């Protein structure tokens, strides 16, 4: 259906054979969503640099490696010597190990589409509509939303399929599209058919257009077209394909790709350069062609496991499984180049209200007095637990739950929270929440006395509709109001005249219960309560009392301290007046102490963690507050921005003081500002600006409107649920939450994901580093190259395969968050660790032909045993005379060759224990935090272990089987990568950083 | 131990720490046999011509193809296009294909060797050792016997390894050594030291050498030397590798080998000149040189299925596993060369003692006179079966066995053929037979009265011991003999005077029973016996009997007929003369009749078959007897060689009528002679000779010393087991039997192999001529190349290989002794079977591209129907309103591959059901005659099946799955395989044979 527009209410409709108070049916809504594909753009094919000149390249080396032991083979039949066996078999080999790269690096590649798969459950859902299955608005993905059903749509919302607009909801009906036609006014609407077809989206003021914002009202529709049948999908598709926006680790992961083409080539076509004294060897036949095909393999094989492979998709699985978590703990983070900005936002300007706190008032303690002898008192402290109207929350005592009912003054306390309150608690069917039934601070009196739950109803099997209320209606049985002194400036204060329930008697168990601020009311206390007596209020209780109550307005709490009390004989109503706020404070002289809460708004839930969590990981937090200069500091220093005592009146700040200051002071202060209170909507940007131009990266959040443009502007800006979808499409994540905490969740997942890719690789280059090096030592000192091309093809398989897959399958290292920020421009590889890596590669490297050297050389029970000159090898039968007892033959066994490659693959294991922590100890970080990489390790030595101890097995490989006292010399020189890297982490650790 | 002649009988026993009178532990047998090997000479290597040119050449084409798929492998890596997967699946199928080939090839040639070791249980022993596991002499395998042994040695015996003479036990001790000393007289030899060391064999006449005969005696000894360590062994070595003797076949085979390394790289190298024209077609990416890759692919490919493999190790398979057959039913064949002429071996000059007859003598028939009225009589006749001395037999009436005592006169007639008898039976404890104790004539009559078993003695549970005994044992316990009449010329009759055993009266029962010749005896019978009564002999009656008895010995029989007969009322014996021969004439007459039995050297057991069996088969065969010219032709009438009525007074011969003729006359006659009477000892190489002068194969037996001149001239010469070794050494073919039918059994078996030989090839050969023309005709019309390399790999796979190794595997075609022999220079391909190849090829490979053609041509129920031009199919694009709604490209699609490629694996199955029988047909050879084939059948339509229905497994080939529609079609054109070779067979067996 296109152009709707032409097509008035009814032709419309119709043409789906449809009635927008019911809209299609589930078999349809299979229909057009195969018929149509998604509401969303095509699939951009991410070819990397890397793809081009690696990852092919290798894909070249393979072919052409394989293609010469084709040559050498078809040259065999033409030979006069002996009908060999394990030539023949060579080339059967490589092909069959090659083939087993492709079941290993695929598979990683299908694990990566599937993780990303995984993530499509939870990609953020914005579209109401109307549909067949339930008899009311379901949610779901913006994409899945076919073309056809009655699409919702309200205030501030995103419209994300073409909607024709079919029945107005609103009195008006407005829609900025700014985005598309271009104007900061929105524009009226209308639902009627536009008869000329040909015309721009201005002139079509009767639909919606996916992509445009809803600046005010709320209507109904159905959906014209979706995808690239879209109009801004239309003008977007310029934008798709013909492009050049790769992040800044996709051009150090291709700059350090393609280095590689430099390195690997020229290494390995130098290591057939420095075998051209052995072209004409007895080995090779003296064939001045049959070797130089060899030596094309060595070189070419030792390429081949010199290339790194499966990083492309390596990086999907860990990059979209560290996204698969930010998800799940409600960091919504869309696209997946956010995260590589997500880890490296140094700076956290975030909101208050929603997200540093509950909004939710809440009771803090509260006390009663515990004893009173000689004119002074101890008194009886209660802290509540929880933060919300949900009274799900229990006292304490030294941090200790205890049944208020063991207190009589609690059992008064709470009567006066209880009765004395002009508000109540609800639960809500429809959201499930409990919402405020009046003012917050008189709210809170509902929710404590439900938490104590002093006279302990039975509400553990009682209803949610029954709960929000459970004590409070049971306390409103017991007692009655019979008319409310309403809160008065006068006496800071409200008043309940109260009454046994149920009674017969009328001057007997009259109860007039006070409520409100401190001294205004204790000034009118002259008896004091303890359990279910009285004394009077002394001097030095009083001031104990006060003093306590200054204690919490003057400690970081600052809780509003809040006294209540009670009259105990009240007087007549009849001669009481009724009608004149001013007569009250007559009415309320002379009452009985009961007690005095502290009450606040509490912060959000895990955010008194993510605010020290993240200062430690060199992070400087904002909080874009509502409250005037001095509260708003209070809150700053309630939670932790701010500590109880360290002189701040240079950073905090106020649009007065904002609008004023010189630009410079504007820029120099902001560098240095944590709480922007009474802050102008629209200074949001000229701070992001500023904090940009200290190279700082930021992190907005956002809810009504006027968010978006400091959002856009930001680099991860952050929207709220309860906010509206304008600001979930000018966002980079949006919390599913609202909260600090789960922003902090994020940014510390998406660093997990960046130690983790710099581990993937250092496990890689450092040991492949070693192998190559591993022929250039031989070759420059005479040593024997003790491996073939299928050892070299070996290695690739073993090493860089499985155990790599498992280095991207890593749990959060100890320090994951007290280390600084990376600054984006850093490269991929530091000094210390470019040393660090070619320190790892010249030991792993270094112990592979030693263990080779020490069977020729220095052996322990084995034969030969030729500790002098191994150089000039080739010379062994020009000059005879020189052995003992052995044969010149001797050093083309397999012998050395099965430990030094088993040596090669031996050492590289444990070299991704080092692995598993870019810098925490095997004791820090033993072996088993990562069972992933404790499969991969037995899995490989099964294997190689199985070429080993298999008849014909070895003998394809041109290995030999070893004693347990062999097994253990690979032990005492395998081992030392361990203590060897182990010490690189205790010089980077503490010297390099800490 | 080396040179034991300078050596005594102490210091040589010692040597090896053992006493001659106990010899070596089966310990000690053990290491020498794996210290000193065995005692014979190297394996030399059966290297042939067409392992050269055609098995070997094939290890080149699968290589350099290879080779080549690794050429364009290389290339597409560097292609502009669309990253591809089925061009990348090429190499790696091509590899895990030719694999599959070495799954089969080798595993036929393994089963070749498993048959061969199976031969070395049956392979004949001529060694009497002493050894520590029996306390007595052991058999043994000549090789088998280790160096140290007590050898035993006795008239006639070869000397297996070189004995030390220890104690001689005959008289003299003579050894022939005219094999390497050389001189017809043998040489006394002794048991004492020969000091000079260095001496010549004649020297040292205290030893026997291996290979030497025994011209006579006996002794026992201990060996110095084996294997190669033997003296002659050492002259052997020269005759060892270096050779040329190759035989006819193995030069057929060859020449026929090598004439396909013209065809085969001719017609492939042509099938590359021929697609030129398409060497910068689109499909190619109009590329000169990535074209020309693949045509060399389309030749090679197409050769490797073309080259017949799989045949050197069938041959063994099938040579060796026939050679098993002969071996089991007594045939004992040595070189396995000796069955290519075994095979064609048309003349059968044999022996009659112990191979034409069974020595044994054996009586025949026998009769009572059974009815006598009116002067006349009816005879009763019992047939028994068997032939020799072993009472294995059983008496008869009109081939119906009957119980003899139902007879009383046969009761009477085996009580005078058990009594009046001076012989006995006997069985051979050492041994196991039946021997005679006395004359032949005589111990017929022990045989008879048992088999008949008149009185019926319990003999079911009675031992072997007295079974030789056990009737006439209880017969002789019923009478006695009293004093025997001698077998006296003038009366040619022997008789008894019995009488009643365990006797109490004197002349009452005693009963003169006489026995003999039947006039000399009939005319002293006056009266007639039937059933226990008495009646005159008549005239009439007289005439019948002696008439019946004129008969046996006027018919092809020749039953000795032997008259029986009892005196009734004896005289009295102080009267009788006991001393003067000439008195028993008076002392036999006036005798009463009881019956005349007729008796013979019946023929060795199933040769009256072995006669007829080979007439048919063409084969001329020869009796070289001792019998006079009458009695010898008697014997050969018997039999079948003459025919009862069929005069060949021109054709009989005895030695005196043999010298006497002219040398051409000697000649002349031989080639049409059947019996050699009293043939002097010299006269069977004359023989020999003249019959080879006429072409035709010699098959002679022997036994005593002076047959190897004859044997070893002769081309398969034959030897008698009880025959000594001398004649073993001379043979070809050892008769463990004697028999004449055994070797019967083994030409009609080393027969079987060369028709099994001739159809092994005959289904590769016309099944893979089609297969290139295959491409010939195609290419010659313009017709698509319905495959591509891999489907040519496939067809060599699947057709070639296991239905192949099945044709080996075959039964006795029903006429295998009808037709006549293979003169051997005869070639290994005949003009009608030539037609034949390539009429079978003609059309298996017609059909092929045929079904291809009927896809895109005259399709029913399929896409596209274009009946009409297909030739200039490239000119498609050129000109495309000849087109009915089809794309030029629908030809390049698998369906018509799958179909034609189906086709030829599909045909090629059922001709091999086809080749089951060189020319016996479908109805006369059903499929199920052989299982073998009829599994592998089922086995590759299995995996032809398998690469059509599983998802990825045709793709890789380049196929689809069929409709039952589909598979119907595959029928109606593969079955007329059928028919067509059917017809064949009509031509070839009526009109060119029969
Ligand atoms: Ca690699
Ligand atoms: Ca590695
Ligand atoms: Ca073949
Ligand atoms: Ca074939
Ligand atoms: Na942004
Ligand atoms: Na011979």
């Amino acid at each position: 259906m296109e152009a709707a527009h032409s097509k008035s209410t009814e032709e419309c409709l119709a043409y789906f054979g449809v009635s927008e108070t019911t809209g299609l049916t589930p078999d349809q809504v299979k229909r057009h969503l195969e018929k149509y594909g998604h509401n969303e753009l095509p699939a951009e094919e991410g070819k990397s640099l890397w793809e081009l000149v690696i990852e092919q390249f290798e894909d070249l080396l393979v072919r052409i490696l394989l293609l010469a032991a084709c040559i050498s083979f078809v040259l065999a039949w033409f030979e006069e010597g002996e009908e060999t066996i394990t030539a023949f078999v060579e080339p059967f080999v490589i092909l069959l190990i090659l083939i087993a790269n492709a079941i290993v690096g695929v598979w990683q590649e299908r694990n990566a589409e599937n993780a990303i798969e995984a993530l499509k459950e939870y990609e953020p859902e914005m579209g109401k509509v109307y549909r067949a299955d339930r008899k009311s608005v379901q949610r779901i993905k913006a994409r899945d939303i076919v073309p056809g059903d009655i699409v919702e749509v309200a205030v501030g919302d995103k419209v994300p399929a073409d909607i024709r607009i079919l029945s107005i909801k609103s009195t008006t009906l407005r829609v900025d599209q700014s985005i598309l036609t271009g104007e900061s006014v929105s524009v009226i609407k209308h639902t009627e058919p536009v008869p000329d077809p040909r015309a721009v989206n201005q002139d079509k003021k009767n639909m919606l257009f996916s992509g445009t914002n809803i600046a005010a009202g709320k209507a109904l529709g159905i959906v014209a077209t979706t995808g690239v049948s879209t109009e801004i999908g239309k003008i977007r598709d310029q934008m798709a394909a013909t492009e050049q926006d790769k992040t800044p680790l996709q051009q150090k992961l291709d700059e350090f790709g393609e280095q590689l083409s430099k390195v690997i080539s020229l290494i390995c076509v130098a290591v057939w350069l420095i075998n051209i004294g052995h072209f004409n060897d007895p080995v090779h036949g003296g064939s001045w062609i049959r070797g130089a095909i060899y030596y094309f393999k060595i070189a070419v094989a030792l390429a081949v496991a010199a290339i790194p492979e499966g990083l492309p998709a390596v990086i999907t699985t860990c990059l979209a499984l560290g996204t698969r978590r930010m998800a799940k703990k409600n960091a919504i983070v869309r696209s997946l180049p956010s995260v590589e900005t997500l880890g490296c936002t140094s700076v956290i300007c975030s909101d208050k209200t929603g997200t540093l706190t509950t909004n939710q008032m809440s009771v803090c303690k509260m006390f009663i007095i515990d004893k009173v002898d000689g004119d002074f008192c101890s008194l009886n402290e209660f802290s509540i637990t929880g933060s919300t109207y949900a009274p799900e929350g229990e006292v304490l005592k030294n941090d200790k739950p205890i049944r208020s009912g063991q207190f009589d003054g609690l059992v008064e306390l709470a009567t006066i929270c209880a009765l004395c309150n002009d508000s109540s608690l609800d639960f809500n069917e429809t959201k499930g929440v409990y919402e405020k039934v009046g003012e917050a601070t008189e709210t809170a009196l509902t929710t404590l006395v439900e938490k104590m739950n002093v006279f302990n109803t039975e509400v553990r099997n009682l209803s949610k509709v029954e709960r929000a209320n459970a004590c409070n209606s049971v306390i409103r049985q017991l007692m009655k109001k019979e008319f409310t002194l309403e809160f008065s400036r006068d006496r800071k204060s409200m008043s309940v005249y109260c009454s046994p329930a149920k009674s017969s008697r009328a001057a007997v168990g009259n109860k007039m219960f006070v409520k409100g601020a401190p001294e205004g009311v204790i000034d009118r206390c002259n008896y004091v309560r303890v359990g279910t007596t009285r004394v009077p209020m002394t001097g030095p209780v009083k001031e104990k009392i006060l003093s306590v109550i200054k204690e919490w307005g003057t400690g970081r709490d600052t809780l509003r301290c809040l006294a209540l009390a009670t009259r105990d004989t009240p007087p007549k109503r009849e001669e009481m007046v009724l009608d004149d706020s001013s007569r009250f404070m007559e009415y309320e002289t002379d009452l009985t102490f009961v007690g005095v809460v502290g009450m606040l708004d509490p912060p959000r839930k895990e955010v008194m963690g993510s605010i020290q969590l993240c200062r430690d990981a060199g992070i400087r937090v904002i909080m874009i507050t509502g409250d005037n200069k001095g509260t708003a500091i209070a809150i700053c220093r309630r939670i932790g921005i701010f500590g109880e005592n360290e002189e701040v009146a240079d950073r905090a700040y106020t649009g007065r003081e904002f609008d004023d200051l010189p630009l410079a002071e504007q820029r120099e202060a902001c560098r240095r500002a944590c709480c922007f209170a009474r802050v102008e909507p629209s200074h949001k940007s000229k701070i992001v600006e500023y904090l940009q131009s200290y190279d700082e990266i930021t992190a907005m959040t956002g809810d009504g409107v006027n968010d978006a443009p400091a959002l856009k502007k930001a680099e991860i800006g952050i929207a709220m649920g309860s906010g509206t979808a304008v600001a979930k499409t000018a966002s980079e994540m949006v919390l599913a939450d609202d909260n600090f905490s789960t922003i902090v969740a994020a940014v510390e997942e998406g660093r997990a994901i960046y130690n983790n890719m710099k581990q993937f690789i250092r496990y890689l280059i450092s040991s492949n580093v070693g192998e190559v090096v591993c022929i250039f030592l031989t070759a420059a000192l005479g040593l024997p190259e003790a491996l073939i091309p299928v050892q070299l093809l070996w290695v690739n398989l073993v090493t860089d395969g499985l155990p790599a897959t498992a280095l991207g399958f890593n749990p959060p290292d100890l320090d994951i968050m007290d280390r600084p920020p990376r600054s984006p421009k850093e490269p991929l590889i530091s000094g210390w660790l470019f040393f660090r890596y070619m320190a790892i590669g010249g030991y792993v490297g270094a112990a592979t032909v030693g263990a080779a050297a020490w069977w020729f050389m220095y052996a322990e029970d084995g034969p030969g045993v030729t500790y002098h000159q191994l150089t000039h090898f080739m010379q062994c039968t020009e000059d005879h005379p020189h052995f003992e007892g052995l044969d010149c033959e001797i050093f083309e066994a397999p012998e050395p060759m099965t430990m030094a490659l088993s040596v090669l693959v031996t050492i590289e294991m444990c070299n991704a224990l080092n692995s598993l922590s870019e810098n925490q100890s095997l004791m820090r970080m033993p072996p088993w935090v990562n069972i992933w990489l404790l499969g991969s390790i037995c899995l490989s030595m099964s294997l190689h272990f199985l070429i080993l101890y298999v008849d014909p097995l070895p003998m394809i490989f041109k290995l030999k089987a070893l004693d347990l006292t062999q097994w253990l010399m690979v032990l005492k020189i395998s081992l030392p990568v361990i203590g060897l890297d182990e010490i690189l982490k205790f010089i980077a650790r503490n010297y390099l950083e800490g």
